[PDB]
């Protein structure tokens, strides 16, 4: 089960931690990805998670693309989660350095609520290029389910916890 998380609000909890390795000790029912409307697990967490399924993701999410066409900004699939969870919840945050709505945020994070509990990033955070303290104000203020926050950098987390109003 979810260990070592420091309670934020009575249903946001961060770690300091590797989403992919979270997810391989876990095994969470939902583990959530940092998609993008295509699907194409290329970098950040999305390639970290897909290169974690050996490719399976991929394969499996352009099917899903094939089958459905792309994802909204803010929206969100469920997929399998192979070898890392029951399932994969593939959410979009705007990205910022696409240019894409910051105002996308908040409905990017509630699809989260559709789910009990989720092991997930902050969206929108790193090569999304949105502030991550942000990010984590977005979630607090409209995740009503038990999300785990797993963010990798070690400076980051601090700077989250230690700004956490
Ligand atoms: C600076 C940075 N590096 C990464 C990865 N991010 C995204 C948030 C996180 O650490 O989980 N932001």
């Amino acid at each position: 089960s979810f260990s070592g998380y420091l309670k934020l609000t009575d249903n946001v909890y961060i770690k300091n931690a590797d989403i992919v390795e979270e997810a391989k000790k876990v095994k969470p029912t939902v583990v959530v990805n940092a998609a993008n409307v295509y699907l194409k697990h290329g970098g950040g967490v999305a390639g970290a998670l897909n290169k974690a399924t050996n490719n399976a993701m991929q394969v499996e999410s352009d099917d899903y693309i094939a089958t459905n066409g792309p994802l909204k900004v803010g929206g969100s699939c469920v997929l399998s989660g192979h070898n890392l969870a029951k399932h994969c919840l593939h959410v979009v945050g705007p990205n910022v350095n696409k240019g894409e709505d910051i105002q996308l945020l908040k409905s990017a994070y509630e699809n989260f609520n559709q789910h009990e509990v989720l092991l997930a990033p902050l969206l929108s955070a790193g090569i999304f290029g949105a502030d991550p303290i942000h990010s984590l104000r977005v979630c607090v203020d409209t995740v009503r389910t038990n999300v785990y926050l797993a963010v990798f950098d070690k400076n980051l987390y601090d700077k989250l916890v230690s700004s956490f109003l």
